[PDB]
């Protein structure tokens, strides 16, 4: 079987947190769709790297369901994800069907904005903790990667590989994750 | 002073090895130019991530000199860099002016193709070692990041942050590198 992943790309997204998971998941044989929040046009990321999405979020959502919905970080990117009604719908449906939801660095704050996974233990970038914890709807963790059921979170660009490999393990198992990890030269 | 970096992007380049250094260098205040080898059109990377270069290599080379020329990996990308006469010229001029040259994973094999930095200690991805060592023109290292004078090399996607931070330290110093590293959440 071939798992499917939806990565939602918005203006201001952290490019490393977008590309590392996309790349690693594809190395794991996961069919990944990089969906542009604003449409099919190129997206200017946080450090000006411009990525051309595979399709618009509008079209991509029509090709669901996905085994995992991935939310990259980047403050401005996360804010755009948090303000999107389309994102809210996708996350609510994914949660309802018991599908994996993964967010990294500032990305988890989008879960808060859409009231997703309340009651879960989560982590975020240290600078995004206060925002994420507003209201005490989650229990905070300092672990590099935190997985509480179907809510998988991570802390920053530097934890992107661990984050991606955790997604791979959840979808394709520990063996596949180990096989994909080796050639990456991660110590 | 504001250092300048030239990142040469070719079809088949490893997107993580392209984006991590670009992102990290920009966080370090380095003026980075993502130059498309084939032109100004979007580049399809090794794991299908499509990046739109800031400019064509042709135009970018006219805005030199650069404090560092960066060669991402990815077998097909490295091969394209190795076959480019334009790349050969840029690297030879950078070497001649005693400018830093950085290559990662499969990227160093391009140095071999253009006879750059012979006699230097270098590292590459384990799978690129035999190609790099053809003729014994370099001395091989297993270090995650190897720097011998103006030739800086690294092993793979998983060493991209160390590689990028080494470039930052060489250009802007140890203090700046430490400041940029902290928010990345690298352990």
């Amino acid at each position: 079987a071939s798992k499917r992943a939806l990565v939602i790309l918005a203006k201001g997204a952290e490019e490393m947190e977008t590309v590392i998971p996309v790349d690693v998941m594809r190395r794991a044989g996961i069919k990944v769709t990089v969906a542009g929040l604003a449409g099919k046009d190129p997206v200017q990321c946080s450090r000006d790297v411009v990525i051309c999405p595979d399709a618009s979020l509008e079209d991509a959502k029509k090709e669901g369901p996905y085994d995992v919905v991935v939310l990259p970080g980047g403050n401005l990117g996360a804010q755009n994800l948090s303000e999107s009604a389309a994102v809210k719908e996708i996350l609510k449906e994914q949660e309802n069907r018991k599908g994996l939801i993964a967010a990294i660095c500032a990305g988890p704050t989008a879960l808060l904005a859409h009231e997703i996974g309340f009651g879960s233990k989560v982590t975020t970038h240290p600078l995004a903790k206060d925002k994420m914890m507003n209201g005490g709807h989650y229990t905070y963790s300092e672990n590099r990667v935190e997985k509480d059921g179907l809510i998988l979170t991570s802390r920053g660009p530097g934890t992107s590989f661990e984050f991606a490999l955790a997604i791979v393990e959840a979808l394709n198992g520990k063996e596949v994750a180990a096989q994909v990890k080796a050639p990456l030269v991660l110590k």
